[PDB]
């Protein structure tokens, strides 16, 4: 019933890794058309009954931030660009106009008064005004996670329901760095129908054309039916400009233009300048624009073409408005009457273009071919690939995939409650949702904005951060208190949020400590939240302000814990050292938490006044020459020193890790009887180049292969526990942590370039794996996707996004590496991986930044690496273009992107404490993930209403046999359910009304939307 996503290698006309494999790469002048060749075409294709259709497209890119933040773009810029379109299409009706950015939409449309609001209304009914996408952001492609991708999309398309009454169906995505299938997977099940990319490789842009493979529908590369497959336009040409959108002749296309006359400071780079038309000029003018649209109509296969008209903060001056419309309508006037031409020009809209389109090929003009793959790494000229923005700007990042977790569980923990107006939550919920899309725009996650742009993302997402703090504390304290007790004040807070790896240790003394004390306060209350909808156990852990703590369960049954220093690194500039110290005030406790599925456990920290029965105490130890005491207050364990030297750790059943004398690991041994197989971490440094061009945010330019990083002899810190172990090491620019918990180790790097201008570091993992040429990488966390080294393309083509995790794989052993944060990494050679930490860069390149990267922060960065047997495991045949996860894996991306949330009761009593929520919610297959739990009415609504987003990814089948498992029918998780329905991911859409009102799980590597409604 379900698609085979493993075993059938679909069928498609282009696909893009084997046309790679066969295509050239060489960067020839083409002439006028620099990077393609001299377009001919046959007079006589057009006549009276055939004739070419142009539509001309005005827009206006209009970045949310990029050399200014977006308030400061939307005072100085598209406040007039918009306030100029409403009157100037409203006293134009044959001008048209597309907008894609629904933040500033939104961000305008709240400053108009009503009689402005209606004006704006009559245009978009009218079609005048197009929107096209609806996304609060057109958003970067290659570092944001599709759960975020369909936020911020959800976003721009409820806002643009409830207030102008519709919803694109066509995508407009003109300027990410790049282009991911994630788009078209997410469109298509948003009720999209097409859509429109421009910036893919210029050898790619030469390859399609020569075959009129511009125009295809894009499938998913898993899907042998083509269910999932969306019409997609790729623009030829190298930029979405006037002068590179209306023919291959940038130095003709620029004199249509009419911007570039003189009185608005802007020309033409090709020496002639656009001229007015005229009654003198008009046949002339007409006769060069037509040839160059016939010449672009020559690239694609149906008679009606695309000319899009615009730029960057393009319509801005009312006088801009008025020389491109007339212009424009003297051409239209003199091409449409002159048979000679037989070309029907006009301004379009969009959709407009893509009606004509399929007009078309329902007419047999045409048949369109099929595609899969993805559109990475791009590269808009010779070797300037675009990977440096796989990593520019890590800690933010990382915080986008904090941020992305706390919005989700926010909603998912507020939902379950219909909550009055007082509470604020929707306000609070709705602005944590609009930071996070925001910052999914192509200068956001991509860390190419400016330096002080940076900062107003980095504010506005820590104000989120704080809403969504807000919300879950409240929600936690109404779920876990007895209903007749609950007294709640919504302004206070009940729950301190503790979160062990966000800024994390090094980057920012965050953490509460929980301060108990014989003479004050024995016990405290924490209660864990899980977020995914099977019960979790996970180890979590606690500062407070003795060892001596013991934990319990909310039916007072001890539990095993384990107490631990707390330690901090710092770089010693007297000793010369990067060392650990330890505290003498606070420790951390740590145990394994175990929770409900979408559920809520409490535990409570109690102390005494000596080593309680159910709590084990670390051993540390300290490898270094010339070792110095590490005082740690109460700890009940003194540490060890030894001189530097090779290391073994085992925690649990679980696997063994050796390590070097240098604290990098070593090899893995995963069972008593099983090798130690070679798995060693190694730092390097990229460098820049001297001569030629020079990496900066976008680009990756690396002047040679890495080099080492010097270690000298740095200091080790070893700590053994029963539950939790780690080697911690001072490297520089890194302290270096892997942790071990009984299963795939964790790793930890806190990355601090410091003042290391020009150098970008880089974690390698080198095995025996004999993965050859061949590695995978996820594109936005939703796929994996067979990835080949090529050796025609240089070291920066073959870095490619890494949003979630990679892999290398042979016929027996696989090597996974999990991240916490997109970063751009590779495999540069059989058996390694590696991943880039920060790059820190002191040259502008030439992209329109003009700004190096030198606002470089220390950061946090988590992984997990899980080396896998997998001579059983059913994997894709040879030809197939992606991979899968097993179920380890998937359950290690998961414990980095959607960790158990930990709150600290804020007061000494909570009166009315519940032990549980969730209890009964049912325990789905481990595939299955709940992505979104979104209440969608407010509490004023009669009918009550909550949007489910449910994902099944497909896991390797590698023998372990499958248990019974609960199915989970969201519609049925609130009460009093009226009707169950399936929509369109955004849920705007009702699909399917839905028997016994019963949400149907779905496919393996499928998403759907459900909605509930409730009688309340
Ligand atoms: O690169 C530019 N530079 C530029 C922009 C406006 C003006 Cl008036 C003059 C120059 O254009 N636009 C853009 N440039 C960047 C890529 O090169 C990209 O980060 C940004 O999002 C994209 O919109
Ligand atoms: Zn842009």
């Amino acid at each position: 019933q379900c698609q085979d996503v493993v075993q059938d290698v679909p069928n498609v006309d282009v696909q893009m890794l084997e046309l790679y494999d066969r295509m050239s790469f060489k960067d020839i002048d083409g002439g006028v058309w620099k990077q393609g060749w001299n377009i001919k075409y046959d007079p006589l294709k057009y006549n009276a009954h055939h004739k070419l259709k142009v539509f001309v497209v005005p827009h206006s890119h209009n970045d949310p931030g990029w050399i200014q933040t977006f308030e400061e773009y939307y005072q100085h810029d598209t406040k007039h660009i918009l306030s100029n379109a409403l009157r100037h299409l409203h006293d134009n009706p044959e001008m048209k106009f597309i907008w894609a950015e629904i933040s500033y939409f939104a961000r305008f449309y709240h400053d108009l008064g009503e009689n402005k609001k209606l004006q704006m209304k009559s245009i978009v009914k009218n079609g005048q005004l197009e929107f096209v996408t609806g996304g609060w952001v057109m958003p970067d492609e290659a570092n944001s996670h599709w759960r975020n991708v369909l936020l911020q999309l959800t976003e721009g398309q409820t806002w643009l329901k409830q207030f102008m009454n519709v919803t694109p169906t066509a995508s407009w995505a003109i300027d990410p760095f790049g282009h991911s299938p994630t788009m078209p997977y997410i469109l298509q099940k948003s009720g999209f129908k097409n859509m429109l990319i421009q910036r893919t490789h210029y050898s790619v842009k030469k390859e399609l054309a020569q075959q009129r493979q511009l125009e295809f529908l894009w499938r998913q590369i898993w899907d042998n039916k083509g269910d999932t497959a969306l019409f997609t336009h790729m623009m030829p040409f190298y930029s979405y400009d006037i002068p590179h959108t209306c023919g291959p002749d940038p130095k003709v296309c620029c004199q249509f233009d009419f911007k570039r006359m003189g009185s608005f400071g802007l020309s033409c780079p090709w020496k002639v300048p656009p001229r007015t038309i005229s009654d003198q000029n008009v046949a002339a003018r007409s006769d060069l624009l037509v040839d160059q649209w016939k010449k672009k109509a020559e690239l694609y296969r149906t008679n009606v073409l695309l000319i899009p008209l615009g730029d960057d903060f393009r319509f801005k001056q009312n006088t801009e408005w008025d020389v491109q419309r007339v212009n424009y309508e003297r051409l239209f006037e003199h091409i449409n009457s002159q048979a000679h031409f037989n070309v029907q020009a006009q301004f379009g809209t969009l959709q407009e273009y893509f009606d004509a389109v399929h007009q078309a090929e329902r007419a047999g003009q045409a048949e369109f071919p099929t595609l899969s793959g993805d559109f990475f790494t791009y590269a808009d000229r010779s070797d300037n690939y675009w990977s440096g923005y796989y990593t520019s700007r890590p800690y933010h990042k990382r915080m986008d995939r904090v941020l992305m977790h706390y919005v989700r569980a926010a909603e998912m923990l507020s939902a379950w409650h219909s909550w009055d107006g007082m509470a604020r939550i929707e306000e609070r919920l709705e602005q944590a949702r609009r930071e996070l899309s925001l910052f999914q725009h192509h200068d956001g996650i991509t860390g190419t904005a400016k330096t002080h742009v940076v900062v107003d993302y980095e504010q506005r997402m820590q104000e989120a951060l704080k809403a969504c703090q807000m919300v879950m504390q409240q929600s936690v304290y109404r779920l876990l208190t007895k209903p007749s007790i609950y007294s709640p004040d919504f302004s206070f807070s009940y729950f301190t949020l503790d979160d062990s790896r966000w800024p994390g240790s090094g980057v920012e003394d965050s953490r509460t400590t929980i301060i108990l004390g014989e003479d004050i306060l024995p016990s405290k209350h924490v209660v864990m939240h899980n977020t995914l909808p099977h019960w979790r156990e996970q180890l979590v852990d606690f500062y407070v302000s003795s060892p001596f703590v013991s934990v319990t369960d909310l039916a007072n049954n001890p539990v095993e814990a384990q107490v631990s220093p707390v330690w901090s690194w710092h770089h010693d500039t007297l000793t010369k050292t990067i060392h650990p110290q330890g505290s003498t005030t606070k420790y951390r406790i740590i145990f394994k938490a175990r929770v409900p599925p979408m559920g809520l456990a409490t535990y409570v920290l109690t102390i005494s006044d000596s080593k309680p029965e159910h709590t084990s105490y670390a051993s540390n130890l300290l490898l270094r020459k010339n070792p110095t005491s590490l005082p740690l207050g109460q700890y009940p364990e003194d540490v060890k020193f030894g001189d530097p030297r090779e290391i073994s750790l085992r925690v649990g059943n679980g696997p063994t890790l050796a390590f070097s004398e240098q604290g990098l690991l070593k090899s893995i041994q995963l069972t008593q009887d099983s090798p130690h197989v070679p798995v060693h971490f190694k730092f390097l440094k990229y460098g820049v180049r001297s001569h030629g061009d020079r990496s900066g945010a976008y680009l990756f330019l690396p002047n040679g292969p890495a080099s080492p990083v010097e270690l000298g002899q740095p200091v080790v810190l070893v700590t053994k526990g029963k539950l939790e172990s780690s080697v911690s090491v001072g490297l520089p620019s890194v302290v270096h942590q892997t942790i071990m918990r009984g299963g795939a180790p964790e790793i930890r790097n806190l990355v601090d370039i410091g003042s290391l201008d020009n150098t970008e570091i880089v974690m390698r993992l080198e095995t025996h794996i004999d993965s050859g040429d061949i590695f995978y990488t996820d594109l936005n966390g939703l796929q994996f996707i067979k990835r080949r080294r090529l050796d025609k393309l240089p070291l920066q083509a073959n870095y490619y996004p890494i949003p979630s995790g990679m892999f290398i794989e042979d016929a027996n052993t696989r090597l996974t590496l999990l991240t916490g944060q997109p970063l751009g990494g590779s495999s540069l050679a059989s058996g390694e991986l590696e991943i880039m930490q920060d790059r820190r860069l002191a040259s502008d390149d030439e992209r329109g930044l003009g700004q190096g990267v030198l606002d470089n922060k220390p950061v946090l960065h988590i992984y997990r690496l899980v080396l896998e047997k997998v001579n059983n495991c059913v994997r894709p045949s040879k030809l197939h273009p992606a991979g899968y996860l097993t179920s380890a894996a998937h359950k290690a991306s998961q414990s980095l992107l959607d960790p158990l949330d930990k709150f600290i009761f804020a007061e000494n009593e909570w009166i009315g404490a519940q032990g549980q929520f969730g209890g009964d919610h049912p325990s789905a297959r481990e595939d299955l993930d709940v992505s979104v739990m979104r209440r969608l009415t407010k509490s004023s609504a009669k009918t009550q209403r909550v949007g489910y987003v449910l994902h099944r990814t497909n896991l390797m089948q590698c023998g372990t046999p499958e248990e019974h498992t609960q199915k989970l029918d969201v519609c049925h998780l609130l009460p009093n359910v009226a009707r169950c329905e399936r929509t369109t991911l955004t849920f705007l859409q009702n699909l399917e009304h839905l028997d016994g009102m019963v949400a149907p799980e779905v496919c393996p590597m499928e998403t759907a939307a459900y909605v509930s409604s409730h009688s309340s």
